[PDB]
RNA sequence: CUGCCGUAUAGGCAG
């Protein structure tokens, strides 16, 4: 794939603060560097995903060219946040895996969500998050400013 | 929380 590189961020457990609510502003600030960057080749998954507890987890990967990667890593947007967050090393992803589109769901669901504040209206937002069935290959799609599918497929593992 | 395509809170999207 064009994609064939990784990053994991794990968030460190915080007595003040539920890991769902990291995660949010986690999530938030990977938004901030996406639309500073503005490609579409940069994917999202929460590899520890729980599915029945309807939880995220405590991993979000980033997926990415080795390049994109590079690029989206040598700079600020975890600036504040560091503190909170373990990060592995960025990776060639291990292979074979199955791949899974990861996509904003919108309508109180059965999914997994990250709470947000849109930049212009102060209002915070739920955005859910579904990880589609398992498939072989990847399709030929992209990415949101959200590093959510609007086409394209991350390998899953 | 708000907004958009759409005849439609069919179904979709964007923040």
């Amino acid at each position: 794939f064009t994609m064939d590189h990784y990053l994991d961020i794990r968030l460190r457990p915080d007595p003040e603060f539920p890991p769902a609510q990291l995660m949010s502003v986690l999530f938030g600030k990977l938004h901030q560097a996406l639309v500073a960057q503005g490609g579409d080749r940069i994917g999202v998954s929460f590899p520890d995903l729980d599915e029945s507890r309807s939880r995220l987890g405590e991993r979000l990967r980033i997926h990415a060219s080795a390049d994109d990667l590079r690029a989206l890593l040598a700079r600020p947007w975890l600036e504040g946040l560091r503190d909170h967050l373990q990060f592995g090393e960025p990776a060639v992803v291990p292979h074979p895996t199955p791949y899974r589109q990861v996509s904003r769901v919108q309508a109180a669901l059965d999914l997994p969500f990250v709470t947000l504040r849109a930049q212009s209206t102060g209002q915070h937002f739920r955005l859910f998050i579904r990880h589609g069935p398992l498939q072989v290959t990847a399709e030929e799609g992209g990415f949101t400013c959200y590093g959510l599918s609007k086409g394209g497929f991350v390998p899953w593992f």
